[PDB]
């Protein structure tokens, strides 16, 4: 028999997927495949598996269903809180569940429901693909569409198909699997209407939960700085409205962390009271890199955007075109005080297990509950008794600039769809109210309605790269819930193999291996993994880090200040002398910085970085100035420069015990004329299909050149180019303000470049790296 306790079995009675038991298991008894959505709070998580144990699934000697009970999660901060709630919930069965976030825990022996994350399950099937230590897979959140979970969904709809067809055989001998898909939402047709993962559709089945009602109270403007604004507005609701919990949205550790110092500074226990421990966080992450764990955009520090008030303010003034603050009218009531303490946790993925577990329990009295969490906190768990949601309205996510080939993880407003699930936690005990950061003006008008699939926000070679370091073979043909297009695919493995991640039978190679590990784009993590040699890898990190920022040199164009016209094409139609002094700074400054080697921009990127270190604080302004340099994604690259060091260093160890890196560890030698000779071989083999060969080698006397030729009128040709009818429709050209133009010497015969640019309609310009010997 199993026993749980009045207080769980009268709570599980509230919740509406409880009620719905029914349906639900008569659909995963008549199905294969189940597709289950209901609003968070409704009992998905931890109902679901209940209702299959109590089925019979797993159990000892079951004759259908002998195998475990697993439920991934994308989030790892959901696995282990909700497989602590089953185990509680199951009484004295508990024992029976379990949880796995690492690669290598193992697991107990009498687990039968276990809880994971995606990627663990991934991890299984390279080495069981029929799951036959499962009776039953729940993909949860997969509202989400983390690209683990589309993965995993698409092999599952493969591993169920199978299991089918054996049980079918012999099914003694091969027991069927049930794969149920979970979601918050009804926006699940990329499942159920894909007839590549689902031949025949699986059954929707909805769950309609009772949510109160939730007042939604936007700010007049949207406040640039808005840790402070959280915390300011925290403080309000907590002085002046009655009981209820507070949960804060915010977007990292770090803001979480200052804003719960903040919150307890402000209201705290009397002196030396026993809570003023409880609430102590000794320990801000544990030890975690990608060898171990599944990396969430949550726990990823590489940031390229410049960081800014005025262009934030600019961004949004519309809103300024059109008194009290609202959702303050209700009073204190009867025990409270203006100045009760604060039982303030933080909630996120790095958090230690046993800390995490601490915002659940109920708050001392005569305190008021506050959990400062991450979007974690959205949609995959409930905290207790919240009546109040301060929502910044932001989130850190995986972006991908298609212009420029690189991954980063940037701090942006959240879809409509993810702040309202934000409020909707403000509404499961009771009528709530929801302060959001920002303006109703914001919301409309820059609040996309739904947030993009996290596939469409990588390169697709890092998609093929990972799916390939998971040992999943056929891409091309892979059952994608949102399938990236067939000739993109074909390119990115081709690209994994000229950059030597996939061998020539398209499987990872022990670099490419290597590669998966790092969050940027694979042509970086390629520099990255060939540059630990005649300590060149400091060099190649600011050069990786530049490269994501962008071009913080002004030129000449943008200054207004060239002799001549950009372009050749004679159409359209004080000052004199200062222009004339400008430009002989200008041409200093740059010399300056072109000392390192004659022919390489890369390297003239690299003098500006390594400079920068050296220029005290009070100069920064003035050195910008004199150098005509963007201060601002100048200090962004130092800012990214320092996170990288901290991947790599983080990488090296199988357990994170990376140190904080400070400005002055950025403090580098010049390089010596060999390590920059090792450099541009690094850096081209990042970038080995993007060579241009001067059409004068490849071709001579067959085309046209002269002595005097301007050198960006010097035709290249990129080796891997599709050759037309009429050649020359395929040649580019060194622009003019790269470091080769100062030549007079003719320019080099092999080109690195990183890309090519069409719009300015002279020709195709190239934006170039290095020359290759
Ligand atoms: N320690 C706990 N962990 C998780 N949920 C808890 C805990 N204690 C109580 N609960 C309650 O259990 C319910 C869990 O619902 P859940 O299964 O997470 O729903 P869904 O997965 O559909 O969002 C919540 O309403 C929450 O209030
Ligand atoms: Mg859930």
């Amino acid at each position: 028999d199993l026993s749980r306790s009045d207080e769980i079995q009268k709570a599980r009675i509230q919740l509406p997927v409880f009620g719905e038991e029914h349906k639900i298991m008569e659909a995963i008894h008549h199905n294969d495949v189940v597709i289950i959505c209901g609003e968070t709070g409704s009992g998905k998580t931890t109902q679901v598996p209940q209702f299959l144990y109590e089925a019979g699934f797993g159990a000892e000697d079951s004759p259908d269903y002998p195998g475990m009970v697993g439920i991934t999660q994308p989030r790892r901060v959901a696995a282990v809180s909700m497989a602590e709630r089953v185990a509680n919930e199951l009484g004295d069965h508990g024992h029976k569940v379990g949880y796995q976030i690492r690669f290598d825990s193992t697991a107990k022996e009498d687990t039968k429901v276990k809880f994971m994350t995606d990627g663990v399950l991934l991890r299984e099937m390279m080495h069981d693909f029929k799951l036959t230590k499962y009776s039953s897979i729940i993909i949860d959140e997969a509202h989400e569409r983390n690209i683990n979970t589309d993965i995993l969904i698409g092999m599952l709809s493969r591993c169920v198909r199978l299991r089918a067809k054996l049980h079918k055989e012999n099914p003694i001998e091969h027991k069927k699997l049930k794969l149920i898909i979970m979601s918050a939402t009804l926006r699940v047709s990329d499942f159920s209407e894909n007839k590549t993962l689902f031949p025949i559709a699986p059954p929707v089945l909805q769950v309609d939960a009772r949510q109160f009602p939730v007042s939604i109270h936007f700010n007049r403007r949207t406040a640039f700085n808005y840790t402070d604004e959280a915390f300011r507005k925290t403080c309000k609701i907590h002085q002046k409205l009655p009981p209820g919990a507070i949960l804060v949205f915010l977007t990292g550790q770090q803001e979480i962390t200052h804003m719960v110092k903040r919150l307890r500074k402000e209201f705290p226990f009397k002196k030396n009271s026993k809570y003023n421990k409880d609430l102590e966080t000794p320990v801000s992450k544990m030890g975690i890199n990608s060898k171990t764990t599944d990396l969430e955009a949550e726990d990823i520090d590489f940031s390229v955007q410049v960081i800014d008030q005025d262009k934030f303010k600019s961004a949004i003034r519309y809103e300024e075109d059109e008194e009290e603050e609202e959702g303050f009218e209700e009073v204190l009531t009867e025990g409270q005080t203006a100045n009760d303490p604060l039982y303030v946790l933080p909630l996120y993925s790095l958090l230690p297990t046993k800390e995490q577990m601490r915002v659940f329990q109920k708050p001392p009295q005569g305190s008021r509950l506050c959990i400062v969490a991450t979007n974690v906190a959205e949609t995959s768990l409930t905290i207790p008794g919240v009546r109040y949601v301060v929502d910044s309205g932001r989130s850190k996510e995986r972006k991908y600039n298609e212009s420029n080939g690189v991954q980063s993880f940037e701090v942006g407003w959240v879809s409509k769809a993810s702040a309202n699930q934000r409020s909707g936690r403000a509404g499961r005990t009771g009528p709530g109210h929801c302060y959001r950061l920002y303006s109703s003006a914001v919301f409309e008008h820059d609040f996309e309605q739904f947030s993009k699939p996290e596939i469409l926000r990588m390169p697709v070679e890092s998609i093929v790269l990972q799916m390939k370091s998971m040992a999943i073979h056929n891409i091309i043909n892979f059952p994608f819930p949102t399938p990236p297009d067939r000739v993109a695919l074909s390119k990115a493995i081709q690209l994994l193999q000229y950059l030597g991640a996939l061998d020539n039978k398209e499987m990872i190679t022990e670099d490419g291996k290597k590669m998966s590990l790092f969050p940027l784009s694979p042509r970086f993590s390629k520099m990255l993994l060939v540059s630990d040699e005649k300590a060149c890898l400091p060099y190649i990190v600011a050069i990786v880090s530049a490269l994501s920022v962008g071009d913080p040199f002004i030129n000449e164009f943008e200054l207004g200040i060239n002799e001549i016209s950009r372009k050749p094409n004679p159409d359209e139609n004080m000052d004199p002398e200062l222009k004339k002094e400008l430009r002989s700074k200008f041409y200093k400054s740059r010399s300056q910085f072109s000392k390192l080697d004659k022919f390489s921009d890369v390297f003239r990127l690299l003098s500006v970085v390594s400079a920068m270190d050296y220029v005290p604080k009070e100069q920064k302004e003035i050195f910008m100035k004199k150098n005509f340099l963007r201060g601002k994604l100048m200090e962004e690259i130092v800012k990214l420069r320092k996170q990288l060091m901290y991947i790599i260093k983080s990488n090296t160890s199988k357990e994170n015990i990376a140190v904080v890196i400070r400005n002055e560890d950025l403090k580098s030698d010049i390089p010596s004329v060999i390590q920059i000779k090792l450099l541009k071989q690094m850096i081209c083999a990042g970038f080995v299909d993007h060579v241009a060969v001067r059409a004068d080698v490849l071709f001579p006397d067959d085309a046209k050149i002269t002595n005097r030729t301007s050198i960006i009128n010097i035709p290249y040709i990129p080796v891997l180019a599709t050759r037309t009818p009429n050649i020359e429709d395929c040649f580019v050209y060194i622009h003019p303000t790269s470091i080769l133009n100062n030549l007079g010497e003719m320019p080099p015969k092999y080109m690195l470049y990183y890309s090519l640019h069409l719009g300015g309609n002279n020709k195709t310009r190239m934006n170039t790296l290095c020359d290759i010997a």
